RNA sequence: GAGAGUCUCUCAGCUGGUACAGUUUUAGAGCUAGAAAUAGCAAGUUAAAAUAAGGCUAGUCCGUUAUCAACUUGAAAAAGUG
DNA sequence: CAATACCGTGTACCAGCTGAGAGACTCT
DNA sequence: CACGGTATTG
């Protein structure tokens, strides 16, 4: 018997058929397996396994790292503790034990209720004196008394347990930047190099106007307006812009012609500064850099908002100015709402539940929402001017502890440690001994490039020790190798070459990389000029002058420059033709300037006994990060340069790996010739031959080398899927179906199929608004200023294409209205009949589509001479991709090509993603294993990849027409007809098999491929006709009888039995909700610690059960404890899963129950099947809450009739008012429809109120045009479909959710094992047990 | 058809180092009039601790990804069964 | 046992490696 | 998000 499997690879299913011969469904009677009537059942063989969404692995990653956070956090704390162990002890013999057990409720203390002093009166009088910690340290930091060393501890801890963020790098000083004094010497430098035009800053207050709360452009334009004469896009406002973070463009100012953009934020600042400088010289570093501290000064004003010079705690200064400014204006609004508003005090100041005060403080509301509730309040009232500027000002009764105190470096809290540390080590010793551990404590941070500090049983970590002792903070560098373990960071990630796999890949910024990369382009270019009969390649004393003169003293290298610095030069041509480099070279020998810049000595470059060096030093600056160990390395170095140059040299790092080893690039050399690969790179005779070329030669001993090279374990199917490049839903997809290939080929008697036909799908608020922002930020514009947008308003694409294009026509230069987005139109660059691609990335906001040109091509030559300098601009914003803006700017290359219609066709008929291809490979190796008489494979299955749209053309053009909410067969069905055309297509044209089976002019092929799929027509427009049979031309098989066969498919498509099996699968992950509940009289509260009894101190509720337990036992009942069988279905709780499985008679027992009958426990995962009566099914959502199970099995007629009367997806005109007259002539389809629907509520569903409702709500509208009735009955399937119960609406009426909240009755039940195919079952009648 | 290097991007996956909030219990003596229910008023900003229960391998480590119908033999990994 | 309604930890930064999609140059 | 847990009302 001959068949063939049609797949259908989804992210949450896999559809599956077979096919025979005639395109025909087989149908099998299979064994059922258990304890009912049933011996045995009739199966179709389609199908489709139905799963929930493979997850990634980053939210696991996530929790893990805050775990090793909070545990290294307490760690610090604990070594502090340590460190005042014993004066604590001879000062207070049990303040770490009040500590520690603060959390506690005083009836579970072992000691005094008052953490810090152990009773009340000096509790009281601290909090007095020291209403906030903030008061403490900067009492502690100032003060020059001795200080309670409790008082000392509880200072420092608090500044150990939160310490911030790391994200500066060196020290910082509190005074180290004043904004006043830094502008005052930015100004003393612009008039040093401007003497001419001098600025006037007397009057000019600096530090009000640059350290205020304001955006920044509006803080330039103040200080702007302060400076007559001057422009805010002068030299000196773009240097004030650049010092408050702004992207200023100094060309202007300089007359440059290279765009000088600086942005301090930015990686590249550090040589986009340098490149200005190379271009205006070196007067101007100085001004560049009293700009940078400018902005240092401003930045630190941010966070620091008081005087530095009355005290060395500015930071716990200004929590106590916000301390005091929170208890005044809270003083003066209370006083105002006594006055004036005297009935709403009580709401405002009493009620948690309102966002007023008493919800802000003792609440839940926030900052915001507090200042949201308060506003209207203090508008609607007098004396609260002052008050709303603090509001309008976000800085209104503001707290201590906020959301935004993550700007605060931890040099900031380092500073006020060591003042205390320098207070108090006076009149202690162990605080003198001590100062640097405890500075060490707060400073010292695990580097990224050593990871988890393990000792052999993290599967995560890599660092390698000194010496096996513990790691503490001040013997890290003794005892962890941070050179080896930072190695061992990226070697454990980086490739080895595929040609000469036990060699590591070279540095992508390595020098004989570049030299490599530059040649073997250099190579294959080819030159003409008039005497010469054929174009010639270059010699390699021509290359290597090329190099020399050229690729060594221009970072980039043009045609042009080719054409005139060397041809002109050196050749004396005048004219002369270049193939083999367009424009400019793509390859360039980047790092030879940038060592030539640092080291400033050519002759030590281009000395070959140095290579060596240059390699190390430059590996070096690739393998590591941190500025210390790159100069460690270096040292050995220290001798060959200056220390100017070591140091510019110690700042000069690169990131990236090539692809190929060092030993490939100049390494293994060719017996006969001796020569290296990059040696015939430079010099290969006539033939100049590259890479490739070089090491396919069989006249060279590459080829050999490389062949011998190889080495091999083989990964398991798992392994193999888990290692592919996708994202892991679809992995899962993969192995799934791989497991449903393997059913079906042991279902067909271990008989492997014809062909294999896979079928592949195809594939933020947040990140579009940082993309705006970005964008407009960079652009200089002032959109957003005009036309504030949330985040959400983005998912609206012309709304998010109107920002994106900087409110502009993007055909037209003409600004465009918000308030008229729904007149204007989005147009597809490239026309969606070629290229079907909806993204952004394609799109274009345009007022009219009409100016774009012509429909039937890329945007004409006009619009692009007109758009190209906008189009640029935002570009260089990146809100357009440079592939939008090639694609926009192709009418001035050409234009769309016919070859490259063509190639988009095929591309819509023939898949090319990598993904599917491995797929393909897989199926195709598992099936295809044994060899002929030539030792090639003997290919018994074809395997064949298709692309969604051919079986949906396919679909639209026979009228096989799906609606995907009815029902979840079409998976199954998109299977069948991937299966039919695949194989039809093949047997109509083998030669397709190249293209379209795994395994080893331009009009022509467009016409080809857009009527590849017309065999299936009886007729064909653009209008000769086609014969009922078709056959193939060589063969003389027949492939499609138009007479016999769409029937066949019709009955396919109609059959009601179609095995849709839910994956059911234990649950993972969470616990359960992660929410902290306040304390409550009810056992669903979980405890937090052991002895955190949850009715005392809160806890978490809401578990999630891993799968449910058939209990059949006894319990006992009421008070005499008398044993009562029962019968029930008991939820193992993730948490509690290992305990259950590590014993599950004594866990069951500690659960309540009694002589538990072992051998009938039975494990139900989630989604577990249950048949009742009348077919009725349930699928297991929980231990006490149950899913719909059952399909309804719509007949295709009123699938096709909803599918067209609502307008689901057209044709021509004629086809068009002939399907409206069908929708027209089968009107009572509808009620039939409900009919049906209604038969099958009542049935399955029982949900008598939902369905009333909904009869009530179809018998409402019955007067509604045709087209949306139809399209609301589409909602209506969410009553029956299988799943989870969901509410839906009918026009404007709502249905809530029937929900099935007891599980008693599938106790009584017909319970239903499926194997992956649900072809075979196993039935158990659960009433035969109790 | 199957690929390779380079260039210009774009998306994705995986790992590590940190920070700030949030929440929970306790501590920040509420006062007065009332026998009480309650009414009037004062006050509020902070800290400690926990942040998956926990585990043994005891590390400044690990604890939410992937994988899983049923049945026999299996100790388990497996393999086999219509 | 009803319907029935409400609720669900979030944000930010820094460092790195890999594949792959798509346009272009050169090739097996 | 959905969809399972939870309390409330009855
Ligand atoms: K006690
Ligand atoms: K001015
Ligand atoms: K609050
Ligand atoms: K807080
Ligand atoms: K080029
Ligand atoms: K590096
Ligand atoms: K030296
Ligand atoms: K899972
Ligand atoms: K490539
Ligand atoms: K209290
Ligand atoms: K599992
Ligand atoms: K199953
Ligand atoms: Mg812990
Ligand atoms: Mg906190």
């Amino acid at each position: 018997k001959k068949y063939s499997i049609g797949l259908a690879i989804g992210t949450n299913s896999v559809g599956w058929a077979v096919i025979t011969d005639e395109y025909k469904v087989p149908s099998k009677k299979f064994k059922v397996l258990g304890n009912t009537d049933r011996h045995s059942i009739k199966k179709n063989l389609i199908g489709a396994l139905l799963f929930d969404s493979g997850e990634t692995a980053e939210a696991t990653r996530l929790k893990r790292t805050a775990r090793r956070r909070y545990t290294r956090r307490k760690n610090r704390i604990c070594y502090l503790q340590e460190i005042f162990s014993n004066e604590m002890a001879k000062v207070d013999d049990s303040f770490f034990h009040r500590l520690e057990e603060s959390f506690l409720v005083e009836e579970d203390k072992k000691h005094e209720r008052h953490p810090i002093f152990g009773n009340i009166v000096d509790e009281v009088a601290y909090h007095e004196k020291y209403p906030t910690i903030y008061h403490l340290r900067k009492k502690l930091v100032d003060s020059t008394d001795k200080a309670d060393l409790r008082l000392i501890y509880l200072a420092l801890a608090h500044m150990i347990k939160f310490r911030g963020h790391f994200l500066i790098e060196g020290d910082l000083n509190p005074d180290n930047s004043d904004v006043d004094k830094l502008f005052i010497q930015l100004v003393q430098t612009y008039n040093q190099l401007f003497e001419e035009n001098p600025i006037n800053a007397s009057g000019v207050d600096a530090k009000a106007i640059l350290s205020a709360r304001l955006s920044k452009s509006r803080r330039l334009e103040n200080l702007i307006a302060q400076l007559p004469g001057e422009k805010k896009n002068g030299l000196f406002g773009n240097l004030i812009a650049l010092s408050l973070g702004l992207t200023p463009n100094f060309k202007s100012n300089f007359d440059l012609a290279e765009d000088a953009k600086l942005q301090l934020s930015k990686d590249t600042y550090d040589d986009d500064l340098d490149n200005l400088l190379a271009q205006i010289g070196d007067q101007y570093a100085d001004l560049f850099l009293a700009a940078k501290n400018l902005s240092d000064a401003i930045l630190l004003s941010d966070i620091l908002r008081v005087n530095t010079e009355i005290t060395k705690a500015p930071l716990s200064a200004s929590m106590i100015k916000r301390y005091d400014e929170h208890h005044q204006d809270l003083t003066l609004l209370k006083a105002l709402v006594r006055q004036q508003l005297p009935e709403k005090y009580k709401e405002i100041f009493f009620d948690q539940s309102k966002n007023g005060y008493a919800g802000y403080i003792d609440g839940g509301a926030s900052q915001e929402e507090f200042y949201k509730f308060i506003k209207p309040i203090l508008e609607k009232m007098d004396g609260t001017e002052e008050l709303l500027v603090k509001l309008n000002r976000e800085d209104l009764l503001r707290k201590q502890r906020t959301f935004d105190n993550g700007s605060i470096p931890h040099q900031i809290h380092l500073g006020e440690l060591h003042a205390i540390l320098r207070r108090q080590e006076d009149f202690y010793p162990f605080l003198k001994d001590n100062r640097e551990k405890i500075e060490k404590i707060l400073t010292f941070r695990i580097p990224y490039y050593v990871g988890p500090l393990a000792r052999g049983n993290s599967r995560f970590a890599w660092m390698t020790r000194k010496s096996e002792e513990t790691i503490t903070p001040w013997n890290f560098e003794e005892v962890v190798d941070k050179g080896a373990s930072a190695q061992s960071f990226i070697e454990r990630m980086t490739n080895f070459d595929k040609n000469l796999p036990n060699e590591k890949v070279l540095p992508k910024h390595s020098l004989l990389y570049e030299y490599f990369t530059v040649y073997n382009e250099l190579t294959k270019v080819k030159y003409v000029t008039e005497g010469m009969r054929k174009p010639a390649f270059l010699s390699g004393e021509q290359k290597k002058a090329i190099v020399d003169l050229l690729f060594k003293t221009n970072r980039k290298v043009t045609v042009k420059q080719l054409k005139e610095d060397y041809f002109k030069k050196i050749e004396c041509f005048d004219s002369v033709e270049i193939s083999g480099v367009e424009d400019r070279f793509n390859a360039s020998l980047g790092t030879y300037h940038d060592l030539l810049k640092i080291i400033k000595d050519k002759d030590f470059l281009d000395n070959e006994e140095n290579e060596d060096i240059l390699e190390d030093i430059v590996l070096t600056l690739t393998l590591f990060e941190d500025r210390e160990m790159i100069e460690e390395r270096l040292k050995t170095y220290a001798h060959l340069f200056d220390d100017k140059v070591m140091k510019q040299l110690k700042r000069r790092r690169y990131t990236g790996w090539g692809r190929l080893s060092r030993k490939l690039i100049n390494g293994i050399r060719d017996k006969q010739s001796g020569k290296t690969i990059l040696d015939f790179l430079k010099s290969d005779g006539f033939a100049n031959r590259n890479f490739m070329q070089l090491i396919h030669d069989d006249s060279l001993t590459f080829k050999e080398d490389i062949q011998k090279a190889q080495v091999s374990q083989g990964d398991s199917l798992h392994e193999h899927i888990a290692n592919l490049a996708g994202s892991p839903a679809i992995k899962k997809g993969i192995l799934q179906t791989v497991k449903v290939v393997d059913e079906l080929v042991k279902v067909m008697g271990r008989h492997k199929p014809e062909n294999i036909v896979i079928e592949m799908a195809r594939e933020n608020s947040r990140e579009r608004m940082k993309r705006i922002e970005e964008g407009i930020k960079e652009l200089g514009s002032q959109i957003l200023k005009e036309h504030p947008v949330e985040n959400t308003q983005l998912q609206n694409e012309k709304l998010y294409l109107y920002y994106l294009q900087n409110g502009r026509d993007m055909y037209v230069d003409q600004e465009l209205d918000i308030n008229r987005l729904s007149d204007y139109d989005v147009d597809a660059i490239v026309p969606q009949s070629f290229l079907k691609d909806d993204s952004i990335d394609n799109k274009v906001l345009t007022r009219s589509d009409k100016n774009r040109g012509k429909s039937d091509n890329v945007p004409s030559e006009e619009v692009v001479k007109k758009m190209k300098n906008y189009w640029r601009q935002l570009l260089n914003a990146k809100l357009i991709t440079q592939r939008k803006f090639d694609n926009l700017t192709k009418a001035e290359r050409g234009g769309l090509s016919e070859l490259d219609k063509a190639g988009f066709i095929k591309r819509q008929l023939v898949e090319t993603r990598q993904i599917t291809k491995h797929v393909a490979q897989i199926l195709d190796s598992r099936m295809n294993t044994k060899y002929d008489e030539n030792d090639k494979l003997i290919r018994e299955v074809k395997v064949i990849t298709l692309k969604s749209k051919l079986v949906s053309d396919f679909r639209k053009d026979f009228q096989f027409y799906k609606v995907r909410e009815i029902n979840n067969y079409h998976h199954a069905h998109d299977a069948y007809l991937n299966a039919v055309v695949g194989t039809a297509l093949i047997k109509k044209y083998p030669k397709l098999e190249s293209e379209f089976v795994y395994g080893d002019k331009a009009t022509a092929k467009y016409f080809f491929y857009s009527n590849i799929m017309n065999f299936f027509k009886t007729e064909i427009t653009l209008i000769r006709k086609r014969p009922l049979i078709e056959t193939n031309g060589e063969t003389g098989e027949i492939v499609w009888d138009k007479g016999r066969d769409f029937a066949t498919v019709r009955k396919v498509l109609s059959m009601p039995q179609v095995n849709i099996v839910k994956k059911t699968e234990v649950q993972t992950g969470g616990f359960s909700k992660e929410s902290i509940l306040p304390k409550r009289n009810s056992d669903k509260l979980i405890a937090r610690k052991k002895d955190w009894d949850p009715k005392k101190y809160g806890g978490f509720d809401s578990p999630t059960v891993a799968y449910s337990v058939l209990v059949v036992a006894k319990v006992e009942k009421g008070k005499s404890k008398k044993l009562k069988s029962v019968k029930e279905l008991l939820g193992i709780t993730i948490m509690e899963r290992s305990s259950f499985e590590k014993n599950p008679i004594d866990f069951l027992e500690a659960k309540g129950y009694k002589e538990v009958k072992k051998d009938l426990i039975i494990k139900l995962p989630k989604y577990s099947l249950f048949e009742l009566e009348n077919g009725r099914k349930r699928m297991l959502a929980s231990a006490g809450e149950l899913q719909k199970g059952n399909e309804l099995a719509l007949p295709s007629k009123y699938v096709n009739f909803l599918y067209l009367a609502s307008h689901y997806e057209k044709g021509s005109p004629e086809d068009n008012e002939q399907k409206q007259l069908f929708v027209e002539q089968h009107k009572h389809y509808l009620d039939e429809i409900i009919e049906q629907i209604s038969e099958f509520s009542k049935r399955v569903i029982l949900a008598d109120a939902n369905l009333d409702k909904v009869l009530s709500a179809y018998n409402k509208h019955r007067d509604k045009p045709i087209r949306e009735q139809a399209e609301n009955i589409i909602h209506l399937f969410t009553l029956t479909n299988l799943g989870a119960p969901a509410a839906f609406k009918y026009f404007d009426t709502t249905i809530d959710r029937k929900r099935y909240t007891s599980t008693k009755e599938v106790l009584d039940a017909t319970l239903i094992h499926q194997s992956i195919t649900g072809l075979y079952e196993t039935r158990i009648d659960l009433s035969q047990l109790g």
